[PDB]
This record gives C-alpha cells, structure tokens and sequence, in this order.
C-alpha cells in the first residue's frame, strides 16, 4: 500500500511550517507541530483526511461538498492552492502519487 496516513502527517508538517496561522482554525491550535501525532483532535482529523484521499482514489470523494464546507470555515482557494504545493511535497517524499487533480477538483467549486 501507500501509507496515507504517513502522506498526510507530512502534509499538516509541511503546512504549518509554511502557514503555522492555518493550524488556529483547529481543535490542536497552539500545539507544537512535533508533538502533532500525539494529540486527540490532530488524530481524529487526520483520519478525515486520510479518509477523503481514499475516497478519491476509491471514486466516492464529494469535492463540492468538502469545499462548502471548507467554505464554511472561510478557506478559500488562496489556502487550497498552498495545501496543493505541501500535498505534493508529502507525497513526492514517501513515493506516493501526486493527489493534485484532486485538489483540483475541490478548487474548481471555490
Ligand atoms: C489537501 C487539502 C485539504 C484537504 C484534502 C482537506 C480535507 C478535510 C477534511 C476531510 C476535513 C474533515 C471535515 C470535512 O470533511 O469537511 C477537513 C476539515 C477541516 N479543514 Fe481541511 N482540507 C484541506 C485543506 C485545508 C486548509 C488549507 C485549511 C486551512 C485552515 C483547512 C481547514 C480545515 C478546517 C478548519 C476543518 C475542520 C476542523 C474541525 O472541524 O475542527 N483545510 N478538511
């Protein structure tokens, strides 16, 4: 398999390292981006995202239904263009396909 939840690990890494201010909109705002993993709310996300990949890859993933509600929380596209350069470095480094037409077909609905 590729490990997702790996890929997804070094995506939050690389994103907050780029935009530590995103991680505010969290329920692990304020914790220390090495001590991420061990944290219940980071956990319980992670998965989602995790989930959401799978999904795409599995043909179920809800695009407009995830930017709405991305929408909801005031991401727009400026934030999603940035996840799309940290995605594709987490999955460059663990060998994993890239995931942008994915990230694509969200931004397409923001
Ligand atoms: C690769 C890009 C991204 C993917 C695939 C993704 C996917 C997800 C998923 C699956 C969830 C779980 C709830 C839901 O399904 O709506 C979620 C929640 C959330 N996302 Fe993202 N997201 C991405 C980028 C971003 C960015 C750049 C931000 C900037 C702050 C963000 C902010 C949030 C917030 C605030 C929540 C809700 C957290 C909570 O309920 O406590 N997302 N996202």
């Amino acid at each position: 398999m590729v490990n997702w939840a790996a890929v997804v690990d070094d995506f939050f890494q690389e994103l907050f390292k780029a935009h530590p201010e995103y991680q505010n909109k969290f329920g692990f705002k304020g914790v220390a981006l090495g001590s991420l993993k061990g944290n219940a709310a980071y956990k319980t996300l992670a998965g989602k995202v995790v989930d959401y990949i799978n999904a795409w890859i599995g043909g179920s993933a809800d695009a407009a239904g995830l930017a709405s509600r991305h929408k909801g929380r005031n991401v727009g596209s400026a934030e999603f263009h940035n996840a799309k350069a940290c995605l594709a470095k987490a999955c460059s480094a663990h060998g994993a396909p890239d995931l942008g037409h994915a990230i694509d077909d969200i931004l397409s609905h923001l």
